[PDB]
């Protein structure tokens, strides 16, 4: 085809689609180009149009459709064998395509894992010196990195625990068994491109996901990742986390002390008196502003490094947004302070409040507290927002009714009546707060209707809905806790402030000692003991 | 019977308008009681804003659940 | 969690208040605590400037603690 | 309110010569696992008198499954 929609499609592609082994054999026999790239729009992702992306190549097409016989033929035909390492216009190989077509369903994932395995075996058999799994597409992603980024948990789970029991394919494995006693045996996970690598370490890809990856909560449950994160935590990060928490606590105490003893004279900035208390006060103020600047620049670092696309900028990393807002309030307070405006106080208190509230960020890393904080966040985003919309509609409607009814009274104003009706919500509503009206029956009927709708119905409904929510987000909260542990571990090991290399764990062990050549393979493996009472 | 077991929003908007018209009649009738009518319409008007929560997936469900809570649980409880 | 919130907003409010009857961490802490037991005054002082800031802080505290946290506690106990 | 019968009819597909024209669901193209089907929509969107959507929506509230019938695939996608 020459049209842009089916561009590049030929007889071989059609033969593969129809699953006709005979026609494929004849076409290859007749000199068909096994590398003919079908790169029309119909064979691209292109979400706004129909299509089917399969890597544009006949080998990739056979692999994606669970046609193993055609794959073996295309790789090992006499007339024109296919290039196993060929790449499409995106740079994707067959393995990248197999990652792409994954969707974590049992039937899809089963054959996707099996075909991926078979391709690896064949690639070893035809090209022992070729390392397919290191090839990157135009995005720099290996098949493992692509699977981790796209959330294809099934494929990732297969790869990370890949063990191949046959001669001359042992080196492809990533899970090894070093020694075995009876029910107990000690396995080794490879951890290359998991712990640390050039660009797309799997932990870094998962933790810094865009929050729209399907299974980002579940991917860290995979055995080697969870054990590695726990090891990093216990060995290196736990004490540092506690230290950071302690330092933040000291910072908040200092900020509180500095703000509490602010002077009450007008027109800042204030002349420093030659007395001990004021030297300590100004010192605390300087430390507070310093911390504000620190968190400000960390926030900018976050935004630039992650480049959230204006929706990921808010729906996730809620904590960094809040810390950044605290720093903004601190800096605006500084500007107003040196601007000779009293309004700096109005900024400072907000920062102070935010600071103490942001203490809850450090609840994560405790299994029980972090779930609590996670549920707070999710409730604020969903249920409190919906409730506040409805409640404010009722509040404003009945406030307007009551303030209209009242005439030439103390209240007689939208603010006062809104406040006085709000007092019903907190269990302080007077219910006789004024007599400056006519038609007392109308007044009392309005208040009773408001009370029944808001206090009795809506608040109790809110409690019921929050119960329904927690019943559904308990397990999601558990996985989110694990996710944050992963995130803090990565940030701690990447910042590290001291060029300390002990964070690199698991030790340089020898896996096989016999690569495709005579060399020996050292792969920094991570040891995991297991016990099993079957398969003696 | 279908007039009352279903189509509550039509009832509520119609009743609001009835309160408004009664307010007009009282207003030109030289009775201060028009205020008593007007405020009721005003209150109902704002609550009828919830009618428009349909067309939003998140809020529409919430409005439906409020409707069902009123019709079942609040009615039983208030009795 | 509640004590974190209470202390944070008490510190903010007592910072905002100046040369008033309350003007002290203990009294303001107690006064904000009164909201939890359904006795919060919500206009317990005028010894400040920036009425908008003070009332905003009190409303935010009320919503965060009284509305969200207590009902959330009920939900968590129900799960337990 | 006979949801089962309606659910059958609206996605009815007949695979034989001289009875294709009775079908209301068609498959235009099917490439790999992906295939583009077509729903007939005669007298669902608009009809002489009793369009299916009009009948369901303006039902008398005593129909059994009036809430559930819009879960039938072509209707839900059409309404969206
Ligand atoms: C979500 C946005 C960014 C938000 C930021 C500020 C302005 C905030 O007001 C809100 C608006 C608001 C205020 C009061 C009631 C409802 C909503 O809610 C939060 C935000 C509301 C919060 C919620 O408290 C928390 O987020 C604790 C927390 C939970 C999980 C986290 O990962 C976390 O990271 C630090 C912090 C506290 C305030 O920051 C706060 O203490 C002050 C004085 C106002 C609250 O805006
Ligand atoms: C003095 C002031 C008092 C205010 C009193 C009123 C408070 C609520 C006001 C909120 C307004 C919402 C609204 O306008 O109506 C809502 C809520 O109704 C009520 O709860 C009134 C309680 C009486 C649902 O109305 P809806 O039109 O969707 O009815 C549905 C049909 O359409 C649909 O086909 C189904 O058959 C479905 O079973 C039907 O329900």
């Amino acid at each position: 085809y020459t049209d842009s929609y089916y561009k590049g499609q030929t007889a071989l592609h059609i033969a593969i689609e129809r699953r006709n082994m005979t026609l494929v054999t004849l076409l290859v026999e007749n000199g068909a180009d096994v590398q003919a790239a079908a790169n029309g729009d119909f064979f691209k992702k292109t979400k706004g149009r129909p299509g089917f992306y399969f890597g544009e190549l006949p080998l990739s097409l056979a692999a994606c459709t669970n046609q193993l016989a055609i794959v073996k033929f295309l790789l090992q035909n006499s007339w024109q064998p296919a290039d196993i390492s060929a790449r499409d216009s995106v740079g994707n190989t067959v393995l990248h395509a197999l990652v792409e077509v994954a969707d974590n369903t049992v039937d899809n994932t089963k054959f996707v894992t099996s075909m991926y395995n078979e391709i690896l075996i064949l690639g070893a058999k035809l090209h022992p010196t070729l390392k397919l799994e290191e090839i990157t597409n135009r995005k720099g992603l290996t098949p493992l990195a692509l699977a981790a980024s796209s959330g294809k948990i099934g494929v990732l789970a297969y790869i990370l625990q890949r063990e191949i029991h046959e001669p001359e394919c042992r080196h492809l494995s990533r899970k090894f068994t070093e020694w075995a006693y009876g029910p107990v045996h000690s396995s080794l996970y490879d951890l290359s491109c998991i712990d640390t690598c050039e660009k797309n370490s799997v932990l870094e890809v998962i933790a810094y996901s865009s929050s729209e990856t399907p299974n980002r909560h579940d991917m860290l449950l995979v055995e080697p990742l969870n054990r590695l994160l726990q090891d990093k935590w216990d060995r290196f990060v736990k004490r540092i986390f506690y230290f950071n928490f302690f330092v933040y606590c000291l910072y908040m105490i200092i900020f509180t002390a500095a703000a509490y003893y602010r002077p009450v004279e007008g027109l800042p900035p204030y002349k420093l008196k030659n007395t001990v208390g004021d030297y300590f006060r100004v010192t605390g103020e300087i430390l507070s502003v310093s911390g504000g600047v620190y968190f400000f620049f960390r926030g900018i670092q976050y935004f630039l490094q992650r480049r959230p696309s204006l929706k990921s900028l808010f729906v996730d990393s809620y904590s960094e947004i809040l810390f950044f807002v605290q720093s903004l309030f601190m800096l605006v307070s500084v500007v107003l302070y040196f601007s000779q405006r009293k309004e700096y106080v109005a900024s400072m208190v907000f920062s102070l409040a935010m600071g103490w509230t942001n203490m809850l960020y450090y609840t994560r890393g405790f299994q029980q507290m972090g779930i609590y904080a996670v549920m707070i966040e999710k409730m604020i985003l969903r249920d409190l927002c919906r409730f506040m919309f409805v409640y404010l509609v009722f509040l404003f409607g009945f406030s307007t009714a009551v303030v209209t009814l009242i005439e030439d009274g103390k209240y007689n104003s939208l603010y006062s009546t809104c406040l006085e009706l709000f007092k019903f919500t907190i269990g302080m509503g007077d219910l006789e707060f004024t007599e400056n009206y006519d038609f007392k029956a109308v007044f009392i009927i309005l208040l009773l209707a408001y009370v029944i709708l808001t206090y009795i119905l809506l608040l109790n409904m809110l409690i019921a809905l929050m119960g329904e929510t927690v019943n559904k987000i308990a397990q999601e909260s558990k996985n989110i806790w694990k996710l944050q542990r992963a995130i803090t571990i990565l940030d701690t090991e990447k910042s590290f402030l001291k060029c300390m290399r002990k964070a690199f764990r698991s030790g340089k062990l020898l896996q096989v000692g016999f690569t495709p050549d005579g060399k020996d393979d050292y792969r920094w493996c991570f040891r995991v003991d297991e016990v099993n009472w079957t398969t003696w």
